[PDB]
């Protein structure tokens, strides 16, 4: 598949690792660089994978919002990136689909949030559960290092809302693109 | 992982082959058996099929509630038959919003209120394999006793007629006896 994405941490890739903050969890090892793949090698630490996916939560007016204003990946101002790979509970799974879009936007705001960030920030959204992954999601977002400020506010405002009682691990995978 | 199913067409497996009936589109070559493995993955093997169980896409907690008040268990002694249906949805459906395809799904579609008819005599599994790049996007499995093949049956010509069907582009159903 290429809708399959992999990310390798470890002495190669286009990309610098700046940090790594272990937010929830366990972490992952620093390395030196990561590197992006499009499908599914020695000196490299992790490896995590998943892959794009249709719409699961985002009504038609959400889309038609996000497309008007969301950027595109690869600007060449936007040199920083951060991955975060997210796992969330065996709660938030076992719910039904009505339940978790009441926590994930009527209750959080996830996407009316995230739209004061825009089009600072662009993002791309990978699922993982599916495939035995010790992560649910990876999540990408790449910007200027202007928005750098921005971005780390727009975390705190995530992470304390009632999506994120059902987060489970949680690590962030600062960059810098080579 | 433990939630990967393949299902592989050939001279072996726990289930023979009593017809496929290619409904839309492509079909799968006929054989004489089917072999269920738990796990991805096979000699004179005609054709593989794999997808994953996952979490609920569309169903609401009520939905949740009622099903499953009356789904049967899978592997009953009587539940004999067992019919494969792999399908694939149009493009067009995969675009759509969340709202938009369950607005299709249930409000214009009844998809779960028509099935819950059919229970307890069907027992069924959803799996989902576009994700992994398949040439189907949904492997449903059915069992029942011979008793239920009409009612069965019946669902079907039901379900073809829904707004939800106007977006299925590929459809092929593999009947199968328990061995
Ligand atoms: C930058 C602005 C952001 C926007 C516009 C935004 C928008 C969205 C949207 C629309 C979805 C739903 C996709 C769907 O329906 O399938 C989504 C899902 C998700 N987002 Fe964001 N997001 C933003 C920032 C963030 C941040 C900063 C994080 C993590 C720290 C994040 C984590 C996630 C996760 C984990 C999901 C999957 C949720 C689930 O399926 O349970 N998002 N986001
Ligand atoms: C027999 C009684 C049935 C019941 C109770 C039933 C119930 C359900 C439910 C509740 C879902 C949505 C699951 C979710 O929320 O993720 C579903 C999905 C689905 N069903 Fe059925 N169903 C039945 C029969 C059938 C039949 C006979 C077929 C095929 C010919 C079929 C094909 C599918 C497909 C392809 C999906 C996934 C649709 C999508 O995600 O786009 N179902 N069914
Ligand atoms: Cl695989
Ligand atoms: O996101
Ligand atoms: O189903």
């Amino acid at each position: 598949p290429n809708n399959r994405y992999s990310f390798i941490g470890g002495r190669t890739g286009q990309w610098q690792v700046v940090k790594i903050r272990n937010v929830l969890g366990p972490g992952l090892q620093l390395v030196e660089k990561v590197n992006i793949l499009n499908g599914a090698p020695l000196d490299s630490a992790w490896r995590l994978q998943g892959f794009a996916s249709n719409i699961r939560y985002a009504i038609r007016t959400e889309l038609e919002a996000l497309q008007a204003v969301q950027p595109m990946l690869n600007r060449a101002e936007a040199i920083l990136a951060v991955l975060i790979p997210i796992k969330k509970s065996a709660q938030w799974w076992e719910m039904a689909q009505d339940e978790r879009r009441d926590i994930f936007e009527r209750e959080s705001h996830h996407t009316a949030v995230g739209l004061e960030y825009l089009p600072g920030v662009a993002r791309r959204l990978l699922h993982c559960r599916d495939l035995g992954e010790e992560f649910d999601f990876l999540t990408w977002f790449e910007f200027a290092p202007e928005h750098s400020s921005a971005f780390n506010e727009l975390l705190l405002r995530m992470r304390a809302s009632k999506e994120w009682e059902y987060v489970e691990r949680e690590v962030e995978v600062w960059l810098k693109r080579l």
